[PDB]
């Protein structure tokens, strides 16, 4: 869509312990899986869509569904083969994720 | 199924104030419903399968729904007829359901 006139549209967290985009930052689960058909013991997130902050419609949900544990692990970016990248910056104030922590 | 390599399966409590078992202890109802087609208000409790403890699927969900009170009791065995046991271990420390405490 278009940013046409006031209005907007947006994911929400809706009742999940996490939000969409936000699992990109290291989050991790035993298995996870997305639906736009309800599936059973699973969170639902509204796509919201508004006019104004003042009128506001659940255009569609996104419904998901996990196992806690690990395995599965929600990054920023890309990544390929066996060997794994470290990426750290050394002696200057830094926001950290170092094996899980 | 049988234990065929590293494959498990169970009920889990989901979102539920009990697990299914443990219902079997005393635990009390007005009224109690139990499907594998969704229910309203009912909390779900998934039927998970997994590999290793590393990979786990929801190859089913029971649905199940409540009204608090009584009248319903969850119990360990049979019962019968109008007449109703007491069982006690006297003078031995022992683990207790009295009157529904
Ligand atoms: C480390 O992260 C920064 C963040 O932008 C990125 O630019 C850089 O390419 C990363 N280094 C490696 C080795 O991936
Ligand atoms: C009391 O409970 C024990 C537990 O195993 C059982 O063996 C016994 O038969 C019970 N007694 C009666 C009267 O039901």
């Amino acid at each position: 869509y278009a940013n046409v006139g006031r209005w907007s549209a947006s994911i929400n967290t809706g009742n999940c312990p996490f939000s969409f985009g936000k699992v990109n930052n290291f989050v991790k689960f035993g298995s996870v899986c997305f639906s736009l058909k309800d599936i059973p013991g699973g969170c639902a997130m509204p796509i919201v869509a508004n006019w104004a902050y003042s009128k506001y419609y659940t255009i569609g949900t996104l419904y998901v569904s996990w196992s806690d544990g690990d395995g599965i692990t929600g990054v920023p970016q890309p990544v390929e083969g066996v060997s794994s990248f470290m990426n750290v910056t050394l002696d200057k104030c830094t926001k950290y994720n170092i094996y899980d922590v």
